[PDB]
DNA sequence: TACCTCTTGC
DNA sequence: TACCTCTTGC
DNA sequence: TACCTCTTGC
DNA sequence: TACCTCTTGC
DNA sequence: TACCTCTTGC
DNA sequence: TACCTCTTGC
């Protein structure tokens, strides 16, 4: 009906709690969404080139040439933590939860609206209740995964601030050469788009893909509900490394007094100890050699770009680093680093066109510390000599700032390693998994890869509100009335989680309001906002 | 009952052939355990350093600095096969066996006894019937994993010689530097000891996560029956390398006489053969050059030390080289070395403290011999030219004892090995899985990884035997009427295991007494006796 | 049996996650008890006095006059937090759950021992198997109640250190008068112990009241489950006080840009203002004038000491007070204060005879600042005249440091507070009710208080080991063969809890470990330990 | 509209 | 809303 | 034609 | 206590 | 002795 | 272990 509600708002966040410390979470979300026509209503091919900034040589790693099909459809997408949890739920849950797990996701769009403006610079907005809102779901999947964490364009944060979709756009196929060089190489280096293998082209259109809805004033549109199929995310961080694996050795003589210098002593001479180690030539045990069950963590090289078919990027890492060698200065290569607008946790009351930013440091010690990695001859004579160790301070390849670790790979089948943890709010919660062959092992952008089908695209458009001159066999652009549309977003996602118990003497890490951080959880007497990102591993659990 | 016995000491092993050549290996173990009575009651949490021997800067490998949490309690640990089989039964297992699978394991405490000791120094031991054995088995393992192989401290090899348990102890997390060095490195390199990350401490304690039994005298203690669920262990070994893949070059000339010098040849011009390479540029087909299924080993940066959070330590290798090349000398990164002492081995009538040692060589061949890698340029323009290829012999890094192969790694997804071999005696035989979310594909360790939970572990203690003055109340010590205990300790391990059959013409490796070995299988005049370690994976099998 | 253990020790604790948020606590604790012969087979009725304290004219609250029957038995008191949970599980208890509830406690003592002592100064130790450990459970209650936490002598907080009783007495009546005075007060006031009414002579003998069983070694004795009966303790405080209740004033006018000093005014006179008042008098509405529902918290006497029939004694506070003026510094009458040696949470590795101690500062905000107090004439004409008003500051009887405050009392039928919040680990858990016909509305020693019964008090005490020259009809004191006993004890106290949800936009307090406080819940490096008390209230709840 | 969640539901 | 179609339908 | 035997049989 | 294992058992 | 609690129990 | 007895039993 017209003149009818379709819907509720609903933005309450339920935890239910079942037997054997189980908890049946329920993030609802609801949102009033403003969407405006689209800026013509084609599909565009459009090229990208920022060739004179990659012509710097020593700029490289500025490169933005890509080519993609705009479209005139915008995307609602809600992947991402700060849309279903504030602050106060997202402490319950890292606080006693101990592993969450992702089980289904349902969203709504209900109480549509479309308004026409018409205009001394006076504005009016009128309802065209006959104006449709186009709502298509790609539930097979067929249009290409866009999602919209990775740019921050997700929806907003808060429940009581109007958001919008963002405009709806995919990866076109386009071939790209682009030569490495340094401030001081001679010449001009290759730098080309050289266009498009029509081997390789993939033109997608919703109309000719997917069924659209139209729906007027008093219709509502809603997805079933989506079960997902992926690995629990784990709630605690491990802090062993291979230094802290096993029986610890026998300290054969103990400190007497308390202090911080009365150490122990193992209390056998190195090379007379008992034990085992992968080394055949010595028989020094130490704790750097004695030997370990597998390798947790791996090294990787560190700022390595690579480049195929369409340019260079950036080598992934799967975990960061951090530590008392650390702490978001040092903050180097596979820390995440999120950069974000109002919408989505920056004071709202803040001016200017510069992002939020922040770099995510997890609580697991998986990573390395490259400067503290070394190589020696296999004679292992030492005290080591100059020519026989390769330091992380000695330069490869004559430069100076390059050193072997930077070209170091250490991943093999002994490395042991965990998947990223969640990011509030910023972060994206599930991802599509690859099409390839053979998959990886992990995703760095979310915890949770639904190994089937991910649920698919919801794509809205204001339909063509034509006038009473349109000619479809002119060359000119349609004119339109100018329409728009508001309309109620609502979803549902549901994680199952487990109570975690205390098993140590000590209590343990836990996310807290103080002091501090107190006025980062409560609006400014201007109505500001803003939602700071927090940590999700907190508590410890043992590796093995 | 106080004069009655609670069992029976059983180290006999039963081989029980069932239908299909499948045999049900039953090891029963037993042994007289010792016991005395704590060094203090209490929980310590001590740090070791040896920064006077890390400070020479070429010295990094030799860093044992590490925190430990010291208990009251000791470790009752049989996981190494030397506990279980004694040579005879070894000989007959890899001689004649296939696979072995890990069944089972039961273990009880029984005919438990305390004694006190009191005292011209002339001491008397008496019995206190009342005094009490604790016995905590933490099934759920909830304390950290600390296999006592690794620091070869398990129950003793010989079932007639009294054995003791090892005073248990685990990892307690900090943090620490350490910048590598070489002898002429100007300056003083960082090394410290930075301290403890509370978000990762973890203070475990028996008494408060572990039901705790108090035995008597008349008392006896038996866990259930434990069933393992983990991969089988093969006892054959591969010989084929990626150079012994697939159908050979068929030869078009055969030799005419005997000889060794008599060879026969291709008889095809090594750029006219018919074949498959991976090679787009040449249309030579060499052996080394025709393309192979996937990769037989892989090669892994060696003597290379990563560092983390807690120091360095050594990147871990899956398999050994060995070979024609090889024996025992040469013996280099992936070979594990064994050092023990008299309980697990070493001639017991030998004096000093310096332990007995083996390098295991696994007989299969899947490791690598660097001094014949190399890599050339793309353009394979042979026979190649010095600035044209990389050689083991051309130093990286200005450094005359490191070449690429140092840094060098080629796992990767056609790579194809091995499950390390068991190594009797002294190796571990199964290990606990790491508790990460992508786990290491094997451990260098043991064979048998419980994929599940592992055998809780078994601890011990004797319970306070306070006198008649104690006050809690108290800063000093308690002191405690000196008591000790001796139990028997009886295990039994199940394992299935598939005889072999005859395949070749020729016959194949068999262990065997003989002249020169023959004196390490039985005492000496006074009673001495050893193990000798010895391999198991005897037979070779095809691997493609 | 004589050779056969009675039990097991079980210091677990387990967290049972019931349907719709409910959790059933179950802390398990179990301890070796030592136990001394009595000073005297006798009861003895002494008398305490420490007049030459007393008479120092202006000491009066350093009175210590009382009479106490001595008995020879022993208590063992567990009630006290410290004996039932480690800071890692009060964590828990404390960040998730709203309101805990005490539901069960049984006790159990066995593995029973006794040794005596026989003696160069060398001392020998021998069982006796005959010798009895008297054990004697006072169910029915007929014993004075005489809970040992209220001076820190119930069971030790850590599970692996050996404990004791206390020696029972109990309070014998006496009349006793003492005269306040000061410094200067002329001549000698009366300060005399009158002796006793026999009217209320009550001596009790357990012996007479309670059947006693006799346990010797193979002997173990178990009470049964005793059910609580008591309102349920609150884990959340309150924060409203009596400005901070019900509807706000209406803001008129709203700053409008941030800073601290940008704030909104009501906007209307305060005699023009709307609403309802109790002042008859005024059309003055403020804040402080405004009428609320009733009245939070209450004013009492500050270290005010009454006296009756034996002697003067401090006259207790419901709630304590704290907040911005505030923090263990100013810390007033109301806040509870504890003092406690090695075996309740004092560094056991501390010498000397002080003890540890901390005043606990409630979270709750129910407490009084008097000087922020006032009283003016009714006429309320304002700005009030120094002889209109009477200020904490204004001298009441002629006496420099004592203002109206010191004597004032607001309690009354719009009074409205909350029972005393759980003290870890140094707090009483449970306490018996007056059996006065009129019944105080809480206790401030402890939140839970059986209406009904509370769990009898266990008394023991080792049996007369005498010798072969035993005279009764003798003056002399017995002479008994130096017998000791050592026994084991096992309590299990069980409370039911509801988890708590998150209801606020803003995250809450939570109890964490920190770099600040890490090293509270870790041993030492000789093995030393402590127990820092904690705050139990953490998150806050409307109170309106 | 039920005692700061779903749920005075099941 | 199911794994680029209709169709995780029949 | 079944995972180096008979036997992916019985 | 059975013919050098479990097993003159099942 | 089951996958850091009770509980691979019910 | 039940509300100072036996008896929160009968
Ligand atoms: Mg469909
Ligand atoms: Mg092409
Ligand atoms: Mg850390
Ligand atoms: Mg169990
Ligand atoms: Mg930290
Ligand atoms: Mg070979
Ligand atoms: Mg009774
Ligand atoms: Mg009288
Ligand atoms: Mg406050
Ligand atoms: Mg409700
Ligand atoms: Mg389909
Ligand atoms: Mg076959
Ligand atoms: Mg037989
Ligand atoms: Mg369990
Ligand atoms: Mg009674």
């Amino acid at each position: 009906g017209v003149g009818i509600s379709t819907g509720t708002f609903n933005n309450q966040t339920e935890f239910k709690f079942l037997e054997n410390g189980w908890v049946e979470i329920t993030a609802n979300s609801s949102r009033l969404v403003h969407l405006n026509m689209p800026e013509s209503e084609n599909y565009r091919r459009v090229v990208v080139n920022n060739m004179d900034k990659t012509a710097v040589r020593g700029n490289m790693a500025l490169d933005d040439i890509h080519a993609q099909i705009v479209t005139p459809w915008s995307l609602v997408d809600a992947n991402a933590w700060g849309v279903w949890f504030n602050p106060g739920d997202w402490q319950l849950i890292v606080n006693t939860m101990s592993e969450l797990h992702l089980v289904s996701f349902e969203q709504e769009i209900f109480n549509v609206v479309l308004k026409t403006v018409s205009e001394p610079p006076t504005k009016v907005y009128n309802n065209d209740l006959t104006a449709s809102l186009m709502v298509a779901l790609d539930s097979n999947n067929t249009m290409p995964f866009t999602p919209a964490a990775m740019r921050s364009e997700t929806l907003g944060f808060y429940p009581w601030k109007p958001t919008i979709p963002t405009p709806w756009r995919y990866y076109f196929q386009w071939d790209r050469t682009l030569i490495p060089s340094h401030t001081g190489t001679s010449g001009t280096p290759t730098n080309i788009y050289h266009g498009t293998d029509p081997d390789d082209v993939q033109f997608y259109t919703i109309e000719n893909s997917v069924p659209v809805h139209l729906l007027r004033t008093g219709d509502e549109f809603a997805t079933g509900t989506f079960f997902f199929d992926c690995k629990p995310c784990r709630l605690t961080h491990t802090w062993q490394t291979n230094r802290a694996l096993g029986l610890p050795p026998f300290l054969n003589s103990l400190p007497q007094s308390e202090g911080a210098t009365n150490f122990g002593d193992i209390g056998v001479q190195q090379d007379k100890r008992r034990g085992v180690t992968q080394m055949g030539n010595t028989n020094y045990i130490t704790e750097a050699t004695i030997m370990r069950p597998a390798e947790v963590g791996y090294s990787a090289p560190y700022y390595s770009f690579e480049a195929s078919t369409q340019g260079p990027f950036k080598t992934p890492i799967a975990a960061g680093r951090g530590g008392a060698q650390t702490d978001e200065n040092q903050a180097a290569d596979g820390n995440p680093r999120y950069a974000f607008g109002r919408q989505h946790g920056q004071k709202t009351t803040t001016t200017g066109e510069t992002p939020e930013r922040f770099t995510y440091i997890a609580h697991q010690d998986t990573g390395r510390y490259p400067e503290g990695d070394w190589i020696q001859n296999i004679n292992f004579n030492l005290p080591v000599t100059n020519d026989n160790v390769l330091l992380p301070t000695d330069p490869i390849g004559g430069k100076t700032g390059i050193n072997y670790t930077n070209i170091f790979n250490t991943y093999g089948p002994l490395t042991a390693l965990n998947n990223v943890p969640p990011v509030y709010p910023n972060g994206q919660i599930w991802d599509k998994e690859f099409d390839t062959d053979l998959k990886p092992r992990l995703h760095v952008n979310a915890p949770f890869v639904c190994q089937n089908n991910c649920p698919g695209q919801l794509f809205v458009k204001v339909a063509p509100n034509l006038t009473n001159e349109y000619d479809p066999d002119a060359s000119a652009n349609m004119s339109r009335i100018v329409t728009y549309s508001d309309f109620w977003w609502k979803g549902k996602l549901v994680f199952k989680a487990k109570l975690r118990a205390s098993h140590t003497w000590n209590p343990i890490q836990q996310m807290s309001i103080n002091v501090d951080n107190q006025f980062n959880y409560v609006p400014s007497n201007i109505g500001g906002m803003k939602i700071v990102y927090e940590k999700s591993q907190l508590a410890p659990r043992k590796l093995y």
